[PDB]
Parts: C-alpha cells; sequence; structure tokens
C-alpha cells in the first residue's frame, strides 16, 4: 500500500532527485533552435551513465527507446528524442528526468521556450507552473488528494486550459510508479489522506485547447487531439510534519525547497 519512506531513504530520495534536477540544469544551455531532439537525449545520457553514475528509468522501460522524453509543442508526453526532429524559435518543450541511483528514483521534468518565445506559449507554460506550485503548497499531513486534485483543476480550467486525464501523478521510491495515484483533477475515486514520510510526485499535463489527446501510431507519442499546445512541470516531494520538501528543486524554480505550515 501507501508507504512510508525511512529517513535513510527519504536521505537517497534527496541525492536522486537532486541528480535529475541537475539533468535538467544541464542541458539547459543546449537547448537552441536548430538542436536535434536525439541530441539532446544523448547529451542526457552520456550525463546520467558517465557522470553521476547513474541509469535513466525509461530506457528499456516497457520498451521505450531513449533515456528522457522529449514532447514538443501539441505533444502531451513521450516524445521520442529523433536526430531528425530540430527544435525552432517558439517551440516550448518539456524534457522530462528519471534517473535511478543507489536503488532509488528521481523524477522531474520542466518547460523550456526556444529562442523567441510566443506569447501563448509562455502563458501556457506559466499557467502550469503555476498549477504544479498552487498544489505544492497544498501538500501537509492530513490533506486529501482529492483536494490538491480539484484545486489544480479549478485553477486550470479557469485560465481557459483543460487537465489531461489519462496520465498521473504517483507515489516513488525503489519503484519508478507506487501508490498513490496523483490524479490533477477531481475524483470520487481520490480517498488518500497525505501522511510525514509519503514520497510522490505532481505533474500537470495542461492543454491549450480540449482535453482529449490521441497516441501516435508509433506506439509512444501522445498529442492534443485539437493539436493544441500542452505543457507539463514535475517535481518529486516528501511530506513532512508541517508541509513538504521538493526533492527535485532546481536553481530557476521560484518556490521555497521546503515548505512549512506550522506557526
Ligand atoms: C517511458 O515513459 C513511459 C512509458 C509508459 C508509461 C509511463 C512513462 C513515463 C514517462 C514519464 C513518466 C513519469 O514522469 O511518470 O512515466
Ligand atoms: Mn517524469
Ligand atoms: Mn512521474
Ligand atoms: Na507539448
Amino acid at each position: 500500500a501507501i508507504s512510508i519512506k525511512t529517513p535513510e531513504d527519504i536521505e537517497k530520495m534527496r541525492v536522486a532527485g537532486r541528480l535529475a534536477a541537475e539533468v535538467l540544469e544541464m542541458i539547459e544551455p543546449y537547448v537552441k533552435p536548430g538542436v536535434s531532439t536525439g541530441e539532446l537525449d544523448r547529451i542526457c545520457n552520456d550525463y546520467i551513465v558517465n557522470e553521476q553514475h547513474a541509469v535513466s528509468a525509461c530506457l528499456g522501460y516497457h520498451g521505450y527507446p531513449k533515456s528522457v522524453c522529449i514532447s514538443i509543442n501539441e505533444v502531451v508526453c513521450h516524445g521520442i528524442p529523433d536526430d531528425a526532429k530540430l527544435l525552432k524559435d517558439g517551440d516550448i518543450v518539456n524534457i522530462d528526468v528519471t534517473v535511478i541511483k543507489d536503488g532509488f528514483h528521481g523524477d522531474t521534468s520542466k518547460m523550456f521556450i526556444v529562442g523567441k518565445p510566443t506569447i501563448m506559449g509562455e502563458r501556457l507554460c506559466r499557467i502550469t507552473q503555476e498549477s504544479l506550485y498552487l498544489a505544492l503548497r497544498m501538500v501537509k499531513p492530513g490533506i486529501n488528494l482529492r483536494e490538491i486534485g480539484a484545486a489544480i483543476q479549478k485553477f486550470v480550467e479557469a485560465e481557459g486550459f483543460s487537465v489531461v486525464r489519462e496520465y498521473c501523478g504517483h507515489g516513488i521510491g525503489r519503484g519508478f510508479h507506487e501508490e498513490p495515484q496523483v490524479l490533477h483533477y477531481d475524483s470520487r475515486e481520490t480517498n488518500v489522506v497525505l501522511k510525514p514520510g509519503m514520497t510522490f510526485t505532481i505533474e500537470p499535463m495542461v492543454n491549450a485547447g480540449k482535453k482529449e489527446i490521441r497516441t501516435m501510431k508509433d506506439g509512444w507519442t501522445v498529442k492534443t487531439k485539437d493539436r493544441s499546445l500542452s505543457a507539463q512541470y514535475e517535481h518529486t516531494i516528501v511530506v513532512t510534519d508541517n508541509g513538504c520538501e521538493i526533492l527535485t528543486l532546481r536553481k530557476d524554480d521560484t518556490i521555497p525547497a521546503i515548505i512549512s505550515h506550522d506557526e
């Protein structure tokens, strides 16, 4: 069921979480107009293997052929790095990373805007990160995941955007995806009360248009049914006695690593 990580295991999660976050901080300077997504993946894998001495949890997972997922514009998730796909000005791109180190997983992703940004692109990404942040500020013992899911949905929909229902956040530890499921919308099936020690991810997928998605015939690429833009941000966190601790925080994040709700 819902596992409570021991202090030792939480420390291992901090290490793994930091590594995942550092892959994103490392790749930043390379996300430029003209670069291929295949190249970005090789850079990430070489870094993960040769420098972090860790391993990508995506490589081989259900047969996935690459180390990280790179999704551009209308692609919602699981975009496959390809040497023929070049980034260009105005593109919004999500790079999703999951590394395993000392037996524990670190899971995180962020949006990158390539070259000259488009206003709609920046807005979609900003609102998506904001939906993740508001959810993070709600995490603390006693709160129900349903409340967080409902809050994310209300915020996103008020902005004229939609939340993807097919995918969700998840518990994480020695396993990539563990209990509980963390839906980013209201559901009567959700009734999970948070406890200190729980580690899970929050990773809303937000579409500028309709919520419906579609899977391409390559068996991996998921796109919006209406071809509207889609954005996602993800962080791995641990519930503490008075709130939570973000384990995959980056220099560019603008929310505190440790959130407290006590007086
Ligand atoms: C290889 O990527 C996947 C394939 C099947 C099911 C889930 C995934 C996946 C990619 C990223 C994540 C996640 O962040 O949870 O999960
Ligand atoms: Mn991920
Ligand atoms: Mn995840
Ligand atoms: Na996208």
